[PDB]
């Protein structure tokens, strides 16, 4: 068909073989990286505001405000800009000259927090500017927000249950906000009905969804993996859905997107390399030899051009 | 479905109908940014290598050489590691270090070529390689292997036929080999048989088809349009099937796609700002009022972040 906007045209994203990786074709990927403005994020970007307008909390005239730079800021700067909407992001004056031509391009007003307060300076001024003006500013919240989850629910989980014809066994993914393995795996296991395996996957730098539920201390750390382990439990994340917990070490997350640029010719993010090489390990466990492992590729490679995944290579 | 390999996922990229361009929502684009390796290109780098490899020219262990670091090449790169195909690519030693680093993440084998010999000591080079043995290398020439067109014919083109219900009535795009025109039109005008017009997009700066259509003498000349204005007719380009032929200057192309960034939400890339701005002016004669204009975009934001699209931003 032909979308009214581009927001209309989130998902459908397609799923591919991996050659190179798993136990005789048992991995198998989905590209979010193809998506209107290339990456999972589109899908709640498009679907928090959407709802927001449903809700009333969206009008004509009101204004985003965010505190992300991320793949969720460049989703909301698109459709922001599809919808008429003016949006507001903050980030640390700290941020990547290529980030800030970026979300300039897709017009976003830039508010450039202090550079020593990094993320909660940017999350501090973001709350400020709302205050200022509870009238005019909405903040959607994509930790907390459940049309987050909602729009995997709705998509990302049957588009899975359908390209799979509902041989799905397995579905891996990393938590960020936590809403697509929260949304997927509802679709599934509820309203597809089928009792799958939902893995979550984290760095093992800071693998803070393992100690909640071993009941330890919780230890946050930093890491490489960008999009994933934000280093709390995020209200997004449905535990109760959670088979099992993978955590993967930063340097073997790279090492594998880059696998799978050069092997499978798939032009994966960084969170991408992370989820398939616990996707990879599970695969080649007997008890996963016979299993549809469904794995989610986040982002593209080339929003990652200036980053480790391309140094030294 | 589940591809077996990436090159299978080409393709079935969305419309979506422009707000800020037309009159009254004549204007659709369809966006080959959303494909394996994120352009247009993705099609022809499948289809060229799986005629080959039909044909018998490309046989396990043969290498692919080629002389290009753009879209074709990464396309190319992309198909090349899906397949188990090794690729070698020259081009000048003054090529950026990100596009270095994107080609030799996919795995391929750079030769970096003289400097002060531009692309053609490039393709000196791959002609050089593909000479000194070769049953061991295939060069698929791009400008004229017709395998370029028909996969325009076989995809591009039967997906704007389904996507509009037949309602397409002109179809634009900017013309680098020719193949996406040639194809789709051979589809729309041959295979479903509607008498529609096909308009070619070049610079104003390179305005070869133009001149050649007229009887002029043919003066190239340079712009900053990535991935049209060649400067020369290709044999990829069927001027049969060329009903009108629009120029557009590299300023405006650039503004353009700048404009589908902050006012449509769409990661165009500068190509389809070109493409985009010859359209907009069909759109806004009366005889193209009532009339549904098809418009390829034929790659993404991202990719041109290190040029002027973003320069001054």
């Amino acid at each position: 068909a032909i979308y009214a906007d581009n927001s209309y045209s989130i998902g459908n994203t397609p799923l591919v073989r991996l050659k190179h990786f798993g136990h005789n074709g048992n991995v198998v990927v989905k590209i979010e990286g193809r998506n209107p403005s290339y990456s999972v994020k589109c899908r709640i970007g498009a679907n928090m505001v959407w709802q927001a307008e449903k809700d009333g909390t969206l009008t004509k005239g009101k204004e985003i405000v965010d505190a992300t730079s991320g793949n969720t800021g460049i989703a909301l700067a698109y459709v922001a800009a599809a919808r008429g909407y003016k949006i507001t992001l903050t980030m640390p004056e700290t941020m990547s000259l290529e980030r800030k031509r970026l979300l300039c391009g897709l017009g976003v007003n830039l508010v450039l927090t202090e550079g020593a307060k990094g993320a909660k300076g940017a999350i501090a001024k973001a709350e400020e500017i709302v205050a200022s003006d509870p009238s005019r500013y909405v903040m959607l919240k994509q930790f907390e927000n459940p049309a987050n989850p909602q729009i995997h629910r709705e998509t990302t989980g049957p588009e899975i249950w359908k390209d799979t014809d509902g041989k799905v066994d397995v579905v891996v993914a990393g938590v960020g906000t936590g809403g697509s393995i929260t949304g997927i795996s509802r679709a599934i296991k509820l309203d597809f009905g089928k009792q799958i395996t939902s893995v979550a996957v984290e760095p093992v730098e800071s693998p803070v969804i393992s100690q909640t539920l071993a009941g330890e201390e919780v230890k946050p750390g930093p890491h490489k993996i960008q999009g994933i382990g934000a280093g709390f439990i995020p209200k997004n994340l449905d535990l109760s859905i959670i088979d099992r917990v993978e955590t993967v070490d930063s340097d073997t997350a790279l090492a594998t997107a880059r696998r799978l640029m050069a092997e499978e010719g798939i032009l994966a993010g960084i969170s991408s390399g992370a989820a398939v090489a616990a996707a990879d390990r599970l695969a080649k466990l007997p008890e996963f030899a016979d299993k549809l492992i469904v794995v989610i590729l986040p982002s593209a490679s080339e929003r990652y051009l200036s980053t480790a995944l391309f140094e030294g290579i």
